[PDB]
């Protein structure tokens, strides 16, 4: 049954209205998150819990292996709503270790539709085949590719005209790359933060409108 979920919900909401009966009412007036989370759909990586954010704090996109594609209006519309409408100050690209999307990209079984989705990670494992082939176990190749994927997705978000036009018009906006350990609960900074146009290769830079 979905009983427990409905029951959990009633208990969660009633509890919050005790420490603050205005909590939901105030928040309903306006959404003002300062962060957009782009992360994996993996059930072990819930965004809000991992960084102790409350409702209202964190705009969230989650997809298989936290992939950001320049022709995907799904993820791009979340980015654009976050950047243009909500004016978030930070995009947290969070991948994670032991990612199944990443792992499947490293191997050769067909999983169907997702095979196409994960293509860009497959391209990544090929671009870095020399590197990954000098690591021992699969677990290490997978985990390393997880990191490589995060760094790539950071670059991808930063290269969007959405983000660049934010910069051109003087909005403060940083794109961070982090990685969560499903083994230890730890959200780690990969230190690849991009916060302005000067950090983009000339070939990806777009002129202002
Ligand atoms: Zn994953």
């Amino acid at each position: 049954a979905l009983q427990q979920l409905f029951e959990n919900n009633v208990r969660w909401a009633e509890a919050i209205k005790q420490e603050d009966p205005d909590f939901f009412a105030k928040l309903a007036r306006q959404q003002t998150p300062e962060y957009l989370w782009i992360g994996c759909s993996d059930a072990r990586v819930p965004a809000n819990e991992i960084v102790g954010m409350l409702p209202g704090d964190l705009f969230v996109h989650r997809n298989v292996a936290n992939v950001v594609l320049h022709t995907d209006l799904n993820c791009l519309s979340v980015i654009q709503f976050a950047v243009d409408v909500l004016k978030v100050k930070h995009i947290l690209v969070t991948g994670h270790y032991g990612c199944g999307g990443v792992r499947a990209s490293l191997h050769n079984d067909q999983l169907g539709l997702i095979d196409g989705w994960l293509r860009s990670i497959r391209d990544l494992a090929y671009e870095y085949r020399e590197h990954l082939e000098q690591l021992p176990t699969e677990e290490e190749r997978v985990d390393r590719l997880c990191e490589l994927n995060v760094i790539q997705q950071v670059a991808n978000v930063s290269h969007t005209s959405i983000v660049q036009n934010a910069w051109h018009r003087g909005q403060s906006l940083s794109v961070h790359g982090c990685i969560y350990g499903i083994k230890d609960g730890l959200w780690k900074n990969l230190n690849v933060t991009v916060s302005g146009l000067d950090q983009l290769p000339p070939q990806y830079r777009l002129s202002p409108l």
